[PDB]
């Protein structure tokens, strides 16, 4: 029937999470030999067939060889514990195979995570080999410096009943590097480039740790810090200058030497420290920050999801200048963040009362619809409209004015994520996250920005909502994955981002329901419009 | 062209008030001697021509006369002030004359209101050949159904009573009119005659006695017992009350009176007090009752009634049933009028007699299964009662709502009354834009229930359906500019553009399900408890 393709497109479409219809289930087995249509309609496909065991299997695998070629996407889920069958994994591979290394690298870090799914005697063969998923990996590490750097620290971190898990990563890890040994030039030639980064990081390791154990005001624990940095050959290798090494956090960008009299130490109880590095080639530097305190996993995985995000949306052309920076850890409780020349909104209200005045010492016009630079206001109106709908769908917690930062562009951006899917100390949300100061910077629900601000946010939402799959899919993964929010409701975990999504509603709906939680956060946090509320509640009383 | 034709089509359906046509009613002309496509058409083609060329009007009206006729709704636009010219209110009348006479009852209000605009010399030419076109139309009409004589009759009569020299001549001068053609005529004009002089004989007698009581000292219990003596009384009055000759009721012509009921007659709590009556129907003694009120002019209510009425009617013709009540008012002339009585409780009074709404349904209604042991027909007919007045009221603008002001009924329909307060006139400085009572919202159980979810989306529905419908309620309104309706009355212009602004016809559905959601969320959040600490606690996030 003509009907019955509406509810097929309905499935193919909907979900990338359903159970429902275990009974149905089949009338697309009936379809789908004909309808082997296009690359979604698989996934689904798997997901029904093998629940009964044996002869449907077989018959299943020729169907699936002669199906439209797969997404990357479905690839992932491919990838996921729910089938356990090893073919499939296969195919999953061929798919990944297909991909290009910048889209590895971002989907690269659960796929770190996947490895933990069988099979184990795939990882013992190869192991038993010198003395499929695991071999892919290897060979496309050994194919590409940079993917080979992040394969390396994210394994470095997984080897520092998870216990044979481990067990199964220190192998794995231990295989690669042997590879690299054995390798002709190039492999042996990044090899040798991450020898020599672990050993740096070790060193600055002991460093930091000396720095440490000394008791101090901020300013003696920075003096001793420029010292130490600047006193040759007590360390290793001197911190004023060594042999250039590609950053670890960023492989392209490679460091001759720190720069001690540059390096300024964070208001932080246990104390990040921005550091200057000088670029190989110009004389460039480059700021990161040196954190010793926590693991950084967390803010990491929620780097990497903003960054998903962004693309999409700038594949959509929406770019909402979100300012992802790049993310790395060493090992639980160090890591390397990347640094935007950036000012805490808190402080700009210390240096300035307004954001406005702020803005106006750095692209001040007189036309300007407030005196700023009418490109600074869109910039700014974007970034908070972006940042509000992914702190949403992430639901992150614990903001606050020393956690969003803002350029003398206009970008805001959030910094700190210690809390994720909602977990906060504080008892109840807003679940949209403004400051009164920031709706206040957009000049409130009169003007005219902050309609554009909240249209924004619509569209953002409804663009996201459509590549639903890929985070869930990402997300699928980070089940076993040791993000500490992760960890204390792991099953439920992959349900709260999709909870947020409202994939069940039409789009109308889903605008609706976003609208509702903007204008109670918006009423919340501005006194005018609680005064209102009072007056209304008044009314009905007497 | 191809598009232009979109542009047109976008002309014609939003607006039909707009003095927004200024460059297009030149383009629109262009395409008018092509195509009269629709009914809709006429209206924007007439807002164009009269005032220059005279020719131009030759012209327009030939096209007018084999162009494709124009529907009730529309012609009464015609009818309003805005449009001087005779051979357009001609054809306003003829395209009424095709209109059933249920349709042209709903109208006969404004008819009488739009009776202003003819021109006198018209009706003292009607006068003169009686004594030594839409008023014939009315006049002609009004005496072929009974029914339509007895209100065309008393609109007329309201309105006699003693700018306003010049109108209440004329329209004494068509009562009059009327009531010779009505002695004249033959045995039905005469017929109609003869009820009516009972009808005015009567509501005089039942004045007199009204009058007595109220002299009289004593709190409403003293006054009810003095009124229920007197009705017993016989033959203090003109009329006897315990029996008379049966006389049509002025709410229904279609049920004559015959008795009234001393016993079952009581007063209200509110502040003139109004008796209930009762009396016998002319057959098989079904009793029929109605309030009466003694204290002030009713025309405003009965306008707001008309409206409610009307706004129902469209709703069903879409089959959105929200089980409204559409009650009667009719004034007798103004200080005294009926009001149909619907049995009912006032909110505040099921709050007190049982505990909550909730309570009060259940003891009625009761299925221990659904939802809440509460019958289910009777939770869906609440939340739909529900729905259709918020969005009535707020399209309206009717204020001073409060618990006293509301009632449900047993089988869980609620409704308004006593519409004194109009069109965002409030004895209070603020809304709630939306009129919702705590009581009322815990009645459907809270921001989830699926009920409560269910009364959001019932409101959206309906809101769209009437902004689709927009045209005839705007034409009417725009008929009662000089209405002498208090509320309208405080800025006459003003009372139409309001409720046009309600209406948000500028705005796309989807923008316009988001501006009342939003109305609806401020009104709920106010009116609930646990959502205000809920912003408290958002407040206190921050700072
Ligand atoms: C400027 N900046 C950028 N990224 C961070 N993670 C950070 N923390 C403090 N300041 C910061
Ligand atoms: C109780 N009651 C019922 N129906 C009415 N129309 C009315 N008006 C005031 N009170 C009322």
């Amino acid at each position: 029937a003509s009907i019955r393709d509406q509810l097929h497109t309905i499935v193919y479409r909907y979900p990338p999470t359903y159970v429902l219809s275990s009974e149905e289930q089949d009338l697309v087995w009936k379809f789908r030999f004909y309808l082997s249509s296009h690359k979604k309609a698989l996934t689904k496909f798997l997901k029904c067939i093998n629940w009964k065991l044996e002869d449907e299997v077989t018959q299943a695998l020729w169907m699936l060889a002669n199906w439209a070629p797969m997404d990357v996407e479905d690839a992932l889920e491919l990838l996921s514990p729910t089938f356990t069958h090893p073919q499939v994994r296969k195919y999953a591979v061929s798919r990944l195979a297909q991909a290009p290394d910048e889209d590895l690298l971002l989907y690269l870090l659960q796929l770190v995570q996947a490895l933990k799914y069988e099979d184990p005697r795939h990882i013992v063969h190869l192991h038993g080999c010198i003395f499929n998923l695991c071999t892919f990996l290897i060979q496309r590490a050994c194919t590409n410096a940079t993917l080979a750097n992040y394969f390396y620290w994210y394994l470095s971190i997984e080897v520092e009943q998870d216990e044979r898990a481990h067990d199964m990563y220190a192998m794995v890890l231990k295989m690669f590097l042997k590879v690299l040994e054995n390798g002709n030039f190039n492999l042996r030639g990044i090899f040798y480039n991450l020898r020599k980064q672990r050993r740096f990081i070790d060193e600055l390791v002991k460093l930091v740790k000396l720095v440490a154990k000394e008791p101090g005001n901020r300013n003696k624990k920075t003096e001793k810090f420029q010292k130490l940095l600047a006193e040759q050959d007590m360390f290793k290798v001197n911190f004023t200058n060594f042999e250039p090494i590609p950053f670890p956090l960023d492989p392209e960008i490679y460091i001759t030497k720190i720069v001690p009299m540059r390096t300024s130490l964070f208001k932080s109880a246990l104390m990040p420290a921005k550091l200057t590095f000088v670029t190989s080639i110009a004389h460039h530097e480059y700021a990161a920050i040196f954190k010793h305190g926590d693991d950084l996993r967390q803010d990491q995985l929620i780097l990497q999801m903003i960054t998903l995000m962004d693309k999409l949306l700038r594949r959509e052309n929406l770019d909402l200048k979100l300012t992802p920076y790049k993310v790395l850890a060493t090992s639980s409780k160090h890591g390397f963040l990347q640094y935007v020349d950036s000012c805490t909104v808190a402080e700009v209200l210390a240096r300035e009362g307004n954001i406005h005045n702020f803005f106006r010492k750095h692209h001040p016009c007189d036309n300007g619809p407030y005196g700023i630079s009418a490109e600074v206001m869109d910039t700014y109106i974007k970034s908070c409209a972006g940042y509000c709908v992914i702190t949403y769908l992430l639901g992150v917690g614990d903001r606050h004015l020393d956690n969003l930062l803002l350029t003398t562009n206009g970008k805001l951006f959030h910094i700190d994520f210690g809390y994720i899917l909602g977990r906060d100390p504080k008892p109840m949300p807003p679940p949209m996250k403004l400051s009164k100061e920031m709706v206040e910077a957009m000049g409130g629900i009169s003007s005219e920005h902050h309609h554009e601000f909240r249209k924004q946010c619509y569209t953002a939402y409804l663009h996201l909502r459509r590549h639903a799959n890929v985070m869930l899919n990402l997300f699928s993964l980070m089940v076993d994955a040791t993000v500490p929010d992760i960890a204390l409701e792991p099953d439920k975990a992959v349900k709260k981002v999709e909870e947020n999504l409202q994939l069940g509603l039409t789009d109308e709906e889903a605008v609706q329901h976003l609208q509702s939680l903007l204008d109670v956060s918006i009423t919340a946090v501005m006194p005018a419009l609680v005064e209102q509320i009072h007056r209304f509640t008044q009314y009905w009383r007497k």
